[PDB]
């Protein structure tokens, strides 16, 4: 399956949802044996960018997490697996951004992840980048509680069993056909 492998987005996967949901042709970034591969000018011009942290040479699957821009000089980091999940990251992937720029972990909770980090990327990810971007932005705590609370009632109520159900059946190709601001508007949308 070219998109999904067990339950997680391939690098191709993740360049295929952005693309169906209509973000056009994104650039991601990965982490290889603890060094970053980090488009500057694509994630300014993106304004996000999903990256593929711990792989290396004897690993292709890792860990998504989601970089994000802020307004100004402040960017921001998602990690479905929680706060000290990101902080873990945070340096590394400072370094790389430009000089002046500061870059903050999103304080959501740990616990929520269930093995579906690229799927969170894609969607709480994407919506924490619209929060933070819009006119009146809510404070860093305010968008790590709002994932936390989003991640939670998603996962209720069978949410984890529709969820892997529709990565499976997108494993090969995504269904038509409207443009969406996010991936769980997209599974919604394409079947569940």
């Amino acid at each position: 399956p070219k998109y999904v492998e067990g339950v997680e987005l391939t690098q191709e996967g993740m360049h295929a949802i952005f693309a169906r949901m209509g973000y056009g042709d994104i650039t991601s970034g990965s982490i290889y044996n603890g060094v970053p591969t980090i488009d500057t000018g694509a994630l300014n011009r993106q304004g996000f960018m999903p990256v593929l942290t711990g792989v290396g040479p004897h690993r292709d699957s890792g860990h998504w997490i989601m970089l994000i821009k802020g307004p100004g000089n402040q960017y921001y980091l998602f990690d479905p697996l929680g706060k000290t999940s990101g902080e873990g990251y945070q340096n590394i992937l400072a370094a790389q951004l430009p000089m002046g720029s500061t870059l903050s972990v999103i304080p959501n909770g740990s616990g929520l992840n269930m093995g579906l980090c690229g799927y969170w990327v894609a969607s709480a990810g994407l919506r924490a980048h619209q929060a933070l971007n819009q006119h009146n932005p809510p404070t860093l705590l305010n968008v790590g509680q709002t994932i936390t609370n989003e991640m939670r009632n998603e996962l209720d109520h069978d949410g984890y069993r529709k969820i892997t159900g529709w990565l499976r059946a997108v494993a090969d190709e995504f269904p038509e056909g409207d443009p969406q601001l996010d991936g769980k508007a997209l599974r919604e949308n394409t079947e569940k």
